């Protein structure tokens, strides 16, 4: 009886994002065009996170915000066959009002961090973060281990499953830089939480690792007095092993709330049907639904469709030849895409400014990871990043599983795919790869650097 009461508080969480975009819209008076905006989808979204956030940085980053009382940002609304920008200004207090009136007197904090993943995905398809990597001394070819880099640096135990072995090195590797450079960072009152936030961190990541060897080489860290330089180079080597001993990074498919509004106002009842992230249910809500986005004129709207489908998906860290035939059209690594981003910055031209409507459709659905042997070969960048590397017996033994697993490339993982008709997954179909694409979405990659405005 669990499975279904899990279903049940999934959907309740749902229908509260929904009923509050429904709210939301009707306050500001949008049309059902203005409604299913992704961009205002947007701007909503964020004033509910600020609203709760209270410049914390657990669901949101905002840029310090004049009242402290206020939230808001732009709301775009077609005045004479032309799209305005304008700036709102809501009460907080009175946003937080409506979130708690959606969700029937709760906090609904699961509706909130749900809002914030669906961000980070969506931040996680658009913006490049190599250099942040070469910032903290870091391989750049780390760019695919690094789901949910863009979360809130208070972002909880909500933000830690979706984040990647990249993601927790990289911000375990700032600490211990902080710490090397300055001693005073593991000292006093501020040290005494840094430790704490390090081994959380620390367990966090060791858990995402799947091997013996491996957690018990992030055990040495975590137990490591005064972090320093043979820390460093053990995370890094961590961070190398997890391009060819995949570890467990929790993939959540948030869509945004002008998709959970809309099927919320035709009557889906969410929490008495239930809903699950994996599987079916995130595919068979887009295949109803409908979603706009303003465009700049050099933009290609199947480019952006695109974009915003893998973000839905939380697919920006996926094989592209895997996703191309659950898609059922070519998925394109990122610099191959003529689209800069779903927000609209505050110094764009409006006048030139189009919309268009967004292909969040696919041709099949498959779960989250006698049977035939589906290899996909590793990329070229993978096995060089991960073949870049003082000693210990964790190590061999960590190299000698990545030397055997190495041959055998990327087995595609679960019993095929499924027709959108089939909704038991009965019926597996056997998924073909054209090994000569990519297989990369950072292949090439040529995507604004993440930057907060
Ligand atoms: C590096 O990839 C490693 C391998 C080769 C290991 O084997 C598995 C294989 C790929 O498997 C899948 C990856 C993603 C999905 C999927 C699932 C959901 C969901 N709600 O459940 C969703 O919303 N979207 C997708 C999408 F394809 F779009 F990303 C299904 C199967 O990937």
């Amino acid at each position: 009886q669990n499975a279904t009461e899990i279903r049940a508080s999934v959907g309740k969480m749902i229908g509260g994002i929904g009923r509050f975009y429904i709210q939301m819209c009707t306050e500001l008076k949008l049309s059902d065009y203005e409604g299913r905006l992704i961009q205002n989808s947007l701007t909503i979204e964020r004033m509910v996170l600020s609203a709760f956030d209270e410049r914390r940085n657990k669901y949101l980053e905002e840029h310090p915000g004049k009242d402290p009382k206020k939230t808001g940002g732009p709301i775009y609304r077609r005045v004479n066959g032309k799209w305005m920008r304008e700036l709102i200004l809501y009460d907080k207090e009175e946003i937080r009002r409506i979130w708690r009136q959606a969700n029937n007197g709760d906090d609904a904090t699961a509706g909130l961090t749900h809002m914030m993943i669906w961000h980070s995905n969506l931040n996680d398809a658009t913006y490049q973060r190599t250099r942040a990597l070469v910032r903290t001394g870091m391989d750049p070819r780390m760019c695919s281990l690094m789901q949910g880099s863009t979360l809130p640096r208070r972002s909880g135990a909500a933000g830690a499953a979706v984040k990647g072995v990249g993601t927790m090195v990289m911000e375990l590797v700032r600490m211990i830089k902080r710490g090397i450079n300055d001693r005073n960072f593991w000292r006093g009152e501020n040290g005494r939480k840094t430790r704490i936030a390090y081994e959380r961190m620390c367990n966090i990541l060791k858990g995402k690792f799947q091997t013996a060897a491996q957690k018990a080489m992030m055990d040495q860290v975590r137990e490591s007095r005064n972090p320093g330089n043979a820390e460093f180079e053990d995370l890094t080597f961590l961070a190398r092993s997890a391009l060819i001993l995949r570890g467990s990074v929790a993939h959540k498919s948030c869509l945004p709330a002008c998709v959970y509004g809309p099927a919320v106002a035709s009557g889906y009842d969410f929490e008495r049907e239930g809903y699950s992230l994996v599987g079916i249910d995130p595919f068979r809500l887009l295949q109803n639904s409908q979603v706009y986005s303003l465009i700049r004129p050099n933009e290609n709207p199947a480019h952006k469709s695109q974009l915003v489908w893998m973000a839905c998906h939380s697919a920006a860290f996926e094989d592209l030849r895997v996703l191309s035939f659950i898609k059922g059209t070519k998925v394109l690594p990122r610099g191959k895409l003529s689209t800069r981003g779903v927000q609209i910055a505050s110094n764009e031209n409006m006048e030139t400014m189009e919309s268009s409507t967004l292909e969040l459709r696919s041709r099949y659905w498959a779960i989250r990871t006698f049977s035939v042997q589906r290899n996909l070969p590793f990329d070229r960048t993978t096995i060089m990043a991960a073949f870049n590397g003082r000693t210990s017996d964790m190590r061999t033994e960590i190299i000698r599983m990545m030397e055997s697993a190495r041959p055998e490339d990327v087995s595609f993982q679960g019993r095929g795919v499924f027709e959108l008709s089939d909704e038991k997954a009965a019926s597996p179909i056997v998924p073909s790869f054209d090994m000569s694409n990519e297989g990369s979405y950072f292949f090439g990659d040529n995507a604004e650097e993440y930057d907060n405005h």
